């Protein structure tokens, strides 16, 4: 209709992208591991009408032509995958990492994903899965006469049997390191898969070769910042305010124009 | 949006991790060997309008031109690394620290760890650890025959066997000092790792080259008093609730300006 | 458009101006030696009508002609030089100075900057830097086997070292004054540089040639008036939306004029 509109209604658009990931982080504060997420912005075409360039006169230059634009196109959501602040949970199934790795866990369809969270548990046949039965890599089977289970900070994750003086070591829990953490792909269930932008997979045992350390006893805490979102909440309605009141402005010329 | 939307977000900002550093501060008295913590702020860019020199005529010169300027960015949040106080734990196994000094310690990289929690712990092998199985450096291997321990004032460990009436030297245990202890990065556990500003180390007898001494019996509390930080706390709240205030009288008015 | 749209235009930009001044100044408190601003204001063009004098007969003289004006145009934002509030931060690596004067810092642009903060530090190589690594002038460096360091309210810095009894001199700290502390232009890092409105920067020992003294184990506060800056925050909400009001009037005027 005009081109005042369009641009009108991308901003609209890109304001409710970013309230949108804004209410995201806003509703999963106190969800354990999950990496505040931010919207990045990006212009859209310019219409060139005179050119920046094209000498005016014979030694004229006409410096910086006219050209128009439109558009807010959201190009990207980066996450932020800093360490959360640990929480002392005094759980002994629930543990945390300090520094970069993420849990690898077998999808039931044969595919590994990848998840910060330590929220474990051991069922029927002694495995540990986390929250969904998704048995974590490599595979940790708890004895059935087991009566307590420790982790160590290099992942040597070992139990005390019943009688037995000594904590014989069940299993060993690697992490696995992304040159890019941020290109994961999550799919919900605090869960990442590899993707291309990610890069291939490094699997490590926790300390070694970048890898962070493994704390029982804590849990990582949602690294969402309140005050900001805060802040940025209302940043954003003023911006959907204000935008709004461009597409009405719109409204009332070609109006206008009409009962001409 | 409006600037000064943004100028109070970044002073909200600012004074959100005051209270962070604050409350973690307060949250860690009584808890051995924890270095208290401050944040020190940096103001941001100054966007000038008209510069301060810049003279207008021919004669006069526009002293104290306007310049905005933005942000209250915290530039630092550094550490105190005072004496923390000896309390008696009447423990054996317990050893502070009098003076400078870190106890090295192995990560399982093969790099070194530095901490002043000297509550030594023996594993299943007879290692000296500390919470976490961190296996002392130098190695240090109690024997299984050990009836008790002592720990000098110049780092001798040396135990006690059955029957033999003389305290066999087992390990020696030194110190090391750092040429700028506010430099180091904590990795949680009280530990902290070298950096490139805390300097190379320094590894040396306790007593000497400015070192401390080792006190068995000993744990060092933390060096937070709390009377100082709830008037800190007053303060930094105080500046917490005016940042807020200046956010939402920058909300109403921009929302009036729209409802123009 | 409108004479009047225009003038309300210029109204609205120097109150949003003034709260800019007013949130930076707010967001500010809390930061060491920081220096309250106040933004001063200047009327805009007179179109003069009717000449005030202008013999309207041989006799009479037509007093207080017809002349309308414009605009509210911000003029400068003068810093308030005064003395901040020393508080006990109880840090050997904190001084405060009472007085005139301002510690001169090597930028690595090899340009000299000037700054009112004692929050220093010693990096890796001994050196005093400032919260930022930026080396004081004149040169100094803490020798490596230094216990501590006194900063004598005359300026001379001495460290103890190990065995010797003596607190040798390692150096001496000395301030520059301005003859219009107020013209320097700020750039952040609480470093202001020497414009050509301040004046050529006149370097002197502590006390002599008017220049202040240092205390030691102080930090001076920002001299940021809260219950002015709130008066001024609530006046300056008020301001903007009466202003508003202005723009608003104008245009149902206009409204109106193009409904006939």
């Amino acid at each position: 209709m005009i081109s005042s509109l369009w641009i009108a209604k991308t901003g609209l658009d890109a304001q409710q992208t970013n309230m949108d990931v804004i209410a995201n982080n806003l509703a999963n504060v106190s969800t354990n591991g999950f990496k505040r997420q931010r919207a990045v912005f990006e212009d859209l075409l310019y219409q060139t009408i005179r050119q920046p360039g094209a000498q005016s006169s014979e030694q004229t230059t006409l410096p910086s032509g006219l050209q128009i634009g439109t558009g807010v196109r959201p190009v990207a959501t980066e996450r932020l995958h800093s360490q959360g602040n640990l929480s002392q949970t005094n759980n002994s199934k629930d543990v945390a990492i300090k520094g970069q790795g993420f849990f690898q866990v077998m999808l039931p369809d044969g595919t590994s994903a990848y998840t910060r969270d330590g929220s474990f548990q051991v069922d029927q046949n002694g495995q540990l899965v986390t929250a969904g039965g998704f048995q974590v890599q490599p595979a940790i089977t708890i004895p059935a006469n087991a009566l307590s289970i420790t982790i160590g900070r290099d992942g040597v994750v070992s139990v005390t049997q019943q009688g037995q003086a000594a904590p014989v070591q069940v299993g060993q829990l690697n992490l696995t390191t992304f040159m890019n953490d941020t290109g994961l792909e999550s799919i919900g269930e605090n869960l990442y898969i590899e993707t291309q932008s990610s890069g291939a997979p490094n699997e490590s045992t926790p300390g070694l070769n970048g890898a962070g350390l493994l704390y029982q006893g804590y849990v990582e805490t949602s690294n969402v910042n309140v005050a900001e979102e805060l802040v940025n909440m209302i940043q954003v309605q003023r911006a959907y305010e204000i935008n709004s009141k461009a597409v009405s402005t719109t409204d009332q010329m070609l109006q206008k124009l009409t009962q001409l």
